[PDB]
DNA sequence: GTCGG
DNA sequence: GCTGATGCGCC
DNA sequence: CCGACGGCGCATCAGC
């Protein structure tokens, strides 16, 4: 936690701009600045030193000088002591409650956990499950438990059809000692960029995981993306494991490398890499890397035979999953 | 809030 | 129905 | 100073 105080301050400012101000670009500006300062291998002495880093301008430099002087930020001190700002920030921690829904609830007098539980009728399905597991979803997953969850998913997927390949991505594939949730990239030979030779390919895997009581709830479900809740089985007399968030993304098998690049992240690494691609006249999504024409229209997919191939196109040296974190 | 053109 | 916009989610 | 800021899946709603 070398520049922990500064990165915490910038994260708190980011969350305010997203949750209260609904200023997504100011949120992205603060997260970018937080990320670059976290990687900086010196104790920052002044704002002028911070200002030399990319993504740190005049206003963040001024907030760092204030922070290093006083140990706090008057702007945050005031945000913390404002009821409406504080209420919106709390409600946004419930899965399914974003900035819009949070501000709506605060206007209806719903500002606390007790207010939410008294007014379940006013919540959509996602928001009901977010409230139900509010405590559990706050908790991080030790790598040891992620390895157990991996064993269940991969073995259960193999039982449905041995042609499925399931890859656990997110912070796990970046080699983190704990993860916020479980992200599963799924492929099957019968789903490519060219044809859907089999229907219900994702449905069948979700059903199997429900059948053995691993998946416990569904937040949303379509043909390619599942968003739900799972839980490790516990032994006799021992306390239940917390309920965990699970994302399952079915990716065309021929577009695996763009898919696994997307799903490995981190989110800030993806934004930086995709931003850099545009500067080099390319657009990257989870399916393809495409060149941009003179117009700014995306051309045809370029050939990708590895993660590294995508880095080569945008003239970046390969970063291993472990060097893509914040 | 930042920054390259 | 459908489409397009918006909210909230994922990395 | 200015335009751009990553890209998209699913749920929900307004308008036809
Ligand atoms: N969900 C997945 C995972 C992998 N693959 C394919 C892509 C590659 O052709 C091969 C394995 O690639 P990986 O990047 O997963 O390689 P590993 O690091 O697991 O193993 P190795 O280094 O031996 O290739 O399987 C796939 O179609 N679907
Ligand atoms: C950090 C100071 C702010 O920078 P931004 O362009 O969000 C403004 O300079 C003043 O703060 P605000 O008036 O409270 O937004
Ligand atoms: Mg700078
Ligand atoms: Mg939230
Ligand atoms: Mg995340
Ligand atoms: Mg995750
Ligand atoms: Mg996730």
């Amino acid at each position: 936690t070398l520049n922990g105080g500064i990165t915490d301050m910038l994260t708190e400012l980011a969350n305010f701009e997203k949750n209260v101000s609904q200023a997504i670009h100011k949120y992205n500006a603060y997260r970018k600045a937080a990320s670059v300062i976290a990687k900086y291998p010196h104790k920052i002495k002044s704002g002028a030193e911070a200002k030399k880093l990319p993504g740190v301008g005049t206003k963040i430099a001024e907030k760092i000088d204030e922070f290093l002087a006083t140990g706090k930020l008057r702007k945050l001190e005031k945000i913390r002591q404002d009821d409406t700002s504080s209420s919106i920030n709390f409600l946004t921690r419930v899965s399914g409650i974003g900035p819009s829904a949070a501000r709506k609830f605060v206007d209806e007098g719903i500002k606390t956990l007790e207010d939410l539980r008294k007014n379940e009728d006013k919540l959509n399905h996602h928001q009901r499950i977010g409230l139900k597991y509010f405590g559990d979803f706050e908790k991080r997953i030790p790598r040891e438990e992620m390895l157990q969850m991996q064993d269940i998913v991969l073995n259960e997927v193999k039982k449905v059809d041995s042609e499925y390949i399931a890859t656990v991505c997110g912070s796990f594939r970046r080699g983190a000692e704990s993860s916020g949730d479980m992200d599963v990239l799924l492929t099957h030979p019968s789903f490519t960029s060219e044809s859907t030779k089999q229907p219900k390919l994702l449905h069948q895997v979700v059903e199997q995981l429900q059948k053995v009581h691993f998946i416990t709830d569904t937040l949303s479900k379509g043909e390619t993306k599942f968003m739900g809740v799972c839980q490790l089985p516990s032994k006799n007399d021992e306390k239940e494991y917390p309920h965990r968030r699970i994302d399952i993304r079915l990716i065309p098998k021929d577009q695996y490398y763009c898919g696994v690049l997307y799903f490995t992240g981190s989110d800030i690494f993806n934004k930086n890499m995709r931003a850099h691609a545009l500067e080099k006249g390319f657009t990257i999504n989870e399916y393809t890397i495409r060149p941009l024409g003179v117009t700014g229209v995306a051309g045809e997919p370029l050939p990708v035979d590895s993660e590294k191939d995508i880095f080569d196109y945008i003239q970046w040296k390969y970063r291993e999953p472990k060097d893509r974190s914040e």
